[PDB]
């Protein structure tokens, strides 16, 4: 026409002045957004006589930042690098990262905030417990330690530890917690009736110290042999000497443990505490058997009911402890 009408609409810039129509002669300025910078084109028209406006040339590109691409011991996700696109940062195992974990680009092309640095996790010596020896270290780094490094505690005679023994660098810097050694002490154990107990001549008994048990003859043990102090002063078990028992009664066929014994040849010298049999008993309905146990207790051993016994001279009747059915 004969008056230019409205620019065209350019990606980032601006234009002053912005009116819907302008006049044969007035001019018109292009100018890019803040951040981003003018490249091929002009910028200032003026209207011709005819109301096109010229083909616009000018093209504003995002101003780009320094190139931070490559975080040394780190990981970095970025795309663009350009005005105003962010880029996240990140670190490798054992490192933690030393600054601002994003940064972004400004108006001016400049990262802010400054670009951070991966640095290696250090952990302070380790301060050994009052009552512990440090039985094994070794510092990566310096006197200092590095990710994942360990340390082993071993406490000191005649205490006890209480925790776990080994310490990890992590990954915060700290040591992981501490165990602890204590002083116990444990009383001196009671001779059992009929029985010996031995330990070492000391006024004091302390952790870990082990005193072993013994019975007379016809008196076993119910109990371990050894026993030891544990950590928490208590021992390990009381053990009493149990009164063996006599054969209860003289010949008859009856069961220990898996297979068929006859009692008189198998406990000659008499059953032990807890030792159990099991007698075979008569049963007259269907002139079958069955098997009813019993237990050495202290001594006393109780026949069940069902054995009604006779002698074997007397082979008048048969010993029920036949027929497998019932
Ligand atoms: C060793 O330090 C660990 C970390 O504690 C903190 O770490 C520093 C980086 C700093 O922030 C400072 O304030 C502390 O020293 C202690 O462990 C815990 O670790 C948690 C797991 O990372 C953590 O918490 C997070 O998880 C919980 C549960 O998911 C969330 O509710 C919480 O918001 C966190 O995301 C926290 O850092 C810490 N918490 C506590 C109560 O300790 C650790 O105890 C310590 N060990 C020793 C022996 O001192
Ligand atoms: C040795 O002692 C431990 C510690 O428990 C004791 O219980 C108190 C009543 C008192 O006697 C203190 O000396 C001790 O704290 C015994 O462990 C206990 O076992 C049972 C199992 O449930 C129960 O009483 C407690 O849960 C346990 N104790 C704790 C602190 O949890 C242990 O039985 C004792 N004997 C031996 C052989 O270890
Ligand atoms: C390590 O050893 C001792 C610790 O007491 C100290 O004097 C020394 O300066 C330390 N050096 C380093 C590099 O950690
Ligand atoms: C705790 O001690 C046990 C030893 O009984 C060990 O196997 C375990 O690894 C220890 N805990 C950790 C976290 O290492």
């Amino acid at each position: 026409g004969r008056t230019c009408p409205k620019p065209d609409d350019l990606p980032f810039s601006t234009v002053v002045p912005l009116k819907t129509f302008y006049e044969p002669g007035e001019e018109i300025t292009y100018s890019c957004k803040p951040g981003y910078v003018s490249s091929e084109g002009v910028g200032k028209f003026i209207c011709p006589l005819t109301g096109l406006w010229p083909i616009n040339t000018l093209k504003c590109t995002p101003r780009v930042c320094p190139f931070a691409g490559i975080l040394e011991n780190g990981a970095v996700r970025y795309t663009t690098f350009e005005y105003p696109n962010t880029i996240s940062f990140s670190c490798n195992t054992g490192f933690y990262l030393n600054g601002a974990d994003s940064a972004k680009c400004t108006e001016e092309g400049k990262w802010s905030p400054e670009l951070p640095v991966c640095a290696p996790i250090i952990c302070p010596p380790p301060s050994i417990p009052t009552f512990a020896t440090l039985r094994v270290y070794k510092p990566s780094a310096g006197n200092n330690s590095l990710y994942r490094d360990t340390a082993v505690f071993e406490c000191l005679p005649q205490h006890a530890m209480f925790g776990n023994d080994t310490i990890t660098c992590t990954t915060h810097g700290n040591w992981t917690k501490l165990p602890e050694c204590r002083e116990v002490k444990c009383p001196f154990p009671s001779r059992p009736d009929n029985g010996f107990v031995n330990y070492p001549a000391k006024p004091t008994l302390y952790y870990k110290d082990k005193a072993t048990f013994g019975c007379h003859d016809g008196y076993s043990l119910d109990g371990p042999e050894e026993i030891e102090c544990t950590k928490l002063g208590n021992w390990s078990a009381m053990p009493s000497c149990k009164a063996s028992c006599k054969v209860p009664v003289k010949k008859a066929t009856v069961v220990y443990q898996g297979e068929r014994v006859k009692i008189q040849e198998k406990f000659k010298n008499g059953m032990l505490h807890g030792d159990k049999v099991s007698f075979f008993c008569k049963n007259k309905e269907k002139k079958c058997s069955y098997t009813e146990d019993a237990q050495c207790i202290d001594g006393t051993i109780e026949v069940p009911k069902c054995f009604k016994e006779h002698s074997s001279l007397a082979f008048w009747k048969t010993d029920a402890s036949d027929v497998k059915p019932c």
